[PDB]
């Protein structure tokens, strides 16, 4: 069931309809690399949902009400007031991924000074760390562990909350590491395991009980806080009749602070937040806000424009609209269901993305000729869809030895910008895969014509084998 | 085939999803009259496409570039420049239906002074006059005749250009009336006959040949100029490879001036135009612009705001986008086709509206209990759709005798705001009719509880029989 | 004292700085007629304050929140709610001068049916009718009388409320005419007598006491309702500590309905209102709203766009801001004071406009060569200022005899768009007049090179004598 | 001469007018620290010009035309196209101070690999480094030298281009350091020496001749590129009749790349640019763009929103408008001249800021009781002006020893947001200083009630002594 839009479209961005011959020429000119295509030559852009979504009329109108004062801005205050009412959190820092680069060293040093945390021993835990969160932890000299559940990565076992903490694993790892050495726990909602999977409130409570017992800070990683609430409302029976706003207020009792990119569920193309619940984390607020100024070794300035704080102050509420959330999730489920139905297999698919197995769909192409890059190119040729390879092409070469890194699965990622495309586009995408699947034997592998040393996936150019 | 949107949605207006019990209470509170419902309680509002459509990003951004000067505004100039480039017409008057109330008396008096037109004899001709155009002609003491073709109103005969002038009828009526007595001809594109039907370029040329022979002014009534061009491109073989802009420039050679509401194909919620092609109609431009100031008997002032002229200067171009026009028309065709397929019959359906025969769908309800008003209410109850009755309820009472006027057909009109709802809404509407059709026997007729003397359809309240 | 702006400028419209030689060429090209200049060639445009003013951030942002529904729009409701809270008036009709053309025939017929008003006898009264209000009264066959006070037109007598009703004259005229024959009284605030002059609350109460005694409808003509409140706050001692919102609510007890152009104090470039206080005028609301649809002899449609109702719903509040009103009025007073100080004499000057006596400043030019048109041209040449002549040129020719009408005073009007230009522009204007005054003897009179039959001031072209 | 605004105000942000008693209470509540005041309680906010300025109608409208695609955005292309046409530079990277943190390590390593630069020896040169630029150089292990001219800091010697490179000093320092060891030269325009001082084109050419001879990269630090062009047009005779756009294109021949905050002359509240002239710096473009992704040690994402690139693409042109630049600079000069005239002395004053000597104005207050903080508070009390102390309070304490750092001058900085306040505000500020100066003896010093360890100026609270 694709639901009907709980909205009227009011503003559209025209996208031209190209011919097959035009797209054939285009994909050659961009070196068989959709990252190098002009946006205007892409009909359905599934590259990312981060900051590419539509917004409501009230959100767009808020951009015209900015107070651009360096300090004391009413736009900053409106944004802090939205955080206070929605999450119950007293302290807000607007960010231009909610300054993981700030809270991480702040929480490491806090435990260092207070409990004799030992940097050579330290380990941070998550139900599943986002890549960048894991990145800033490691840069700071912190090992991470994902304590996810047995069922997380198991497709063909259906489970309501596959993003849950492994509560026993978490307790065991804190004990094994030593709780003085565990500078924070990140609870990621919805979790980035397995395509995007929700986290139950019962689970967060149990997790937060464990963290409070050991006095370990819990940071909610909250880019998808509203979809997580919607899943709790839909699947966790205790919360069936609660509103999204009620589930969210209750949810946030089970963390000490939050970090979020606002570019997903909060429906804006710019911004993030780093927020602290109450005075017990005042000194962590102070220290973060201070490091925000001097993160570089000395003062730097700037910050979100006033109209963008105003827009986010509305977007935190509009992103919780129940009809909207029901519609958004149903559309993502509709695409995955329609792909399954035509025999396209995903290695994982969830709220965040569907990962199509291009290896299996295109079995005649060796992994080193990038069957998921071939399939991205072919989807572009056939339907003007742009999607990102997550396989050997992205994985790239060993920087010590210059050989191609080995890669377990050659996947093509489909993400869906919010409130941007319709059921007819979803049917268009399914139809395109049906065409590809049927023409699969004829699709060629790729080989480099131009290859950068690092980050090759963004600007390499390839030709057909 | 519903086509995929040739656009990304960028701004949405949220619409809440109501329960059946809520809508039941709502429709009672509004006296079984959807005109009295709050917009926010309507899920799919099909009341009208006039000024209810979405617009493009460039159009919305143009509202921020207004020059509000009383005279000499660059926003006025940008709008005149768009008219000049799109239609070839040299003289533009922005209107806040393009001042039918202005051109009509101007053209009557012109022929009066120049050719001895006799007001007691005069008759104006159209392929099909819009109601208001007919209204201002008659107020001015002018009889109108619609010279439409045999095939116009014939459903089950398919014909590519059912809005065409009856060229022989037009020649005969000018001859019968006397060409001194024919103050103008209005060519309406697309025509309002039969639900909205296009007019061929071959037909307009032939018509304009007739008018030039008699030196009779031709006014193009142009609210749907772009859909008319699209139909010519799709169905008139000579123009198959011409662009919409080329067909439109060629089209407008076959009139002397144009009048249009900008609230349909030009994609704005406010405005219209009254324009004159070249210096041969300079004196008619002068006289119109003059009457625009003193229409009331003395000077009055005002006019479109600058940002609205800017927005319309873009909207005239954006409304011609070929992918957009193909998509818009295909969606309207999709709804009508889907209604036919479930056994819902329309007495007429075309580009502008589909007229569902509520008499036939609800045969147990007498015409005086308003079966199309009942059906409007029931569609609201079942699906939250609002649609307007065009039957005995609208027709109303004889003002000399106070009895219900007799009415030939009890119809429910579906219009579709542009770029506002999706295929999923269209399927939702079809499903609602499928439900109604199946529950038809149980739907009750209506009778007044409150009835105004005039215009009763807007504010009367009714109850079930 | 020019006050400092109680605001930060946030959005500007660039205006180029021209050379004297450029302006000399420009004014020739426009036939010595500033009405024919391009807006972009005018540095300071003082043609009119109607719809040319700036607006606040919240007002501009409201344009993005429109509900474009044909009926039941939340934007209409927000606008009615602002009227209800600000004026206490229960019934609102948005207009695209607040439909004088509607209330006038409605109130005439009301008194006709109810009290045997006799159309051949009828007379309407005002403290001072605006030209268009007088126009629609007369078109409807109603004589008007302005009952203004002795002090109104007397400069050099200073009086706090020169827009007051002559209460004894009003009582005498109702008695002389017969109260059955007086279809309404219009109370104009601020009054258009003498350049714009305020009306006291004590005066409106006394007036409304007279009207209630005779049961005559009172319509508040309200384009400048906020400046009128500000003058009451500043000069009527009883109201010194009341807020503008309190004075306005109290003010509107002393009328039965209001009509206003929103294009002055309500700070928008489009719109007006026609509103009725309470159920005692329900039937007049019904009848107006009905005539709004069928004013032409049959139904016509349209109305303000949703974002424009939203914008006006805010603008009614923002136009009452006390700091803003103090600043606006002080700037207008600053210009007049600075002109007086350099020996420029105005025949009248008040809140609305300053009328410079060009006859006296340029005494060598005969009235038939349009000394105020010459002075408009010269101000353009010297400083790029555009201002409108109110003298023999505007007055024009007798339409029975073709001779120049006789005209008592040859004036040049300066109006000041709200929140648009600064003290430095005001000093620039004063300096320009100082230059003109000093060069006066050398300025030439004008004579026609092209003269339309009617409304010649808008498009005639002249040359120097 | 304050010039009249070469613009009409179109959008205003209301600012309430407070009473003296209210401001007295306010400044106490904010701990005698204007950084802690609400923006809404500040009448004239002179805290900073960075991102606080107004923008043009076209710039604001461009925010509605964003293409939010992750790669290949037409908004990115429009922004690169503006850079190409205005600066002649082929490669653009949009930044959210134009990524000093990126070019610096990139240019250091370039010279390391190519010329055997030795990190222990390296020194970068500028006519005057901005604080943050100096910061990122030093963090990267690079010593900086400012090679400014003798006349730079000398007030009472007037000199047309006090921001010029000391060309002989620069040659001597490269020779003394060794040109292999000089990773870049930054040319800052206008220069931040002495309150903001321009740099001649003759000087930049001579500088770039020196840098090309040694093959040292030159980066133009360009936040005020347009004011610098205006000063060249006004004072460098060779360029008197050239346009701002011509001077800017010619100027940029004399660098290899540019870095700029767009938040000053480019008139936006968000954004910056890092750009490279031609293919000779292609590899530096590649390396910067690459480090932009992996600056943290791993990939992070995001970047300016599409509407913000569109807005900056216009703002680069609108910020060059000659009338605007003449007006902006004249206003800043007007304030400084008016302060001089009443006996207020500035230790330095230029294009960027005026630094009032609070030590001299308030001689009875010891430096350790923060006479410039006292004066900031007093200006707030008297006139609602907010200004930032640059004295012992900002300087703060030695972090090794906890004692107050010694500070040479106790200054109060006045900066002026662009196109935000008028001559009447400037006169208001001068009048406030006149009052302060007259009441000087009575103003009290301050002492801490709450003092953070670091960055105390932002959130410390003080009381009167
Ligand atoms: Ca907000
Ligand atoms: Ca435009
Ligand atoms: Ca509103
Ligand atoms: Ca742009
Ligand atoms: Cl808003
Ligand atoms: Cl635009
Ligand atoms: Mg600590
Ligand atoms: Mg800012
Ligand atoms: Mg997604
Ligand atoms: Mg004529
Ligand atoms: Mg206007
Ligand atoms: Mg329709
Ligand atoms: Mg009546
Ligand atoms: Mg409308
Ligand atoms: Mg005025
Ligand atoms: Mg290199
Ligand atoms: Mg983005
Ligand atoms: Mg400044
Ligand atoms: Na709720
Ligand atoms: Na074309
Ligand atoms: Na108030
Ligand atoms: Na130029």
């Amino acid at each position: 069931k694709h639901l009907p839009e709980p909205f009227r479209i009011r503003v559209i961005e025209p996208v031209k309809r190209t011919t097959r011959a035009y797209r054939e020429e285009a994909i050659i000119k961009s070196g068989m690399n959709p990252f190098l295509l002009d946006s205007e030559d892409v009909f359905i852009d599934l590259l990312t949902d981060s900051g590419t979504g539509a917004m409501t009329q009230s959100m767009q109108a808020a951009m015209m009400r900015g107070d651009e004062a360096y300090s004391g801005s009413r736009s900053y205050y409106a944004l802090a007031e939205s955080v206070k009412n929605i999450f119950g959190y007293q302290y807000t820092i607007p960010t231009h991924r909610g300054a993981e680069q700030i809270y991480i060293p702040v929480l490491i040093k806090k435990r260092e000074q207070e409990k004799g945390l030992d940097r050579s021993k330290m380990v941070a835990f998550s139900n599943y760390f986002f890549d960048t969160t894991q990145g800033h932890s490691q840069i700071n000299g912190c090992t991470v562990r994902n304590v996810y559940i047995k069922e997380a990565f198991d497709t063909g076992v259906r489970y309501d909350f596959k993003g849950n903490f492994d509560l026993e694993g978490l307790e065991r790892g804190i004990e094994e590491v030593g709780p003085n050495n565990v500078p924070y726990i990140v609870a990621t909602i919805t979790s980035n395991s397995a395509g995007g999977q929700p986290v139950s409130l019962a689970n967060l409570k149990a997790m937060y009980s464990i963290a409070k017992k050991y006095d370990i800070p819990v940071v909610m990683d909250s880019a998808r806080f509203a979809e997580n609430a919607y899943f709790i409302k839909q699947r966790e029976a205790e919360y069936k009749d609660w509103t999204i706003e009620q589930i969210t207020r209750e949810t946030y009792k089970y963390a000490d602070m939050l970090a979020m990119s606002a570019k997903k569920d909060a429906m804006v193309p710019m911004g993030g937040l780093l927020c602290m619940k109450d005075d017990s984390f005042f000194d962590v607020y102070t220290e973060c806000r201070t490091l925000c100024v001097v993160q570089e070794g000395f003062p730097t300035y700037g910050g979100l424009e006033g109209g963008a704080m105003e827009r986010l102050a509305v977007g935190l509420y509009d992103g919780m609209n129940l009809d909207w959330l029901a519609y958004r999730i149903a559309q993502v489920q509709y695409l995955v269901d329609g792909l399954e139905e035509i025999g396209v297999v995903c290695q994982q698919a969830g709220g965040h993305a569907a990962f199509v197995d291009a290896g299996k769909l295109l079995p005649h192409i060796p992994a080193d000729q990038f069957p998921a890059q071939a399939l991205a190119c072919e989807l572009y040729k056939v339907a003007g869809i742009r999607a990102v390879e997550i396989g050997s092409f992205l994985l790239g070469r060993d920087p010590k030895t210059g050989k191609q890194l080995p890669c377990p699965a050659e996947l093509l990622r489909l993400t869906i910008p919010r409130a941007t495309y319709t059921q007819t586009h979803m049917d268009f995408i399914i139809e395109a895969f049906k065409h590809v699947k049927e023409n699969a034997a004829n699709i060629k592998g790729l080989t480099f014509t131009y290859e950068p040393k690092v980050l090759r996936h963004f600007t390499a150019k390839l030709k057909e084998v």
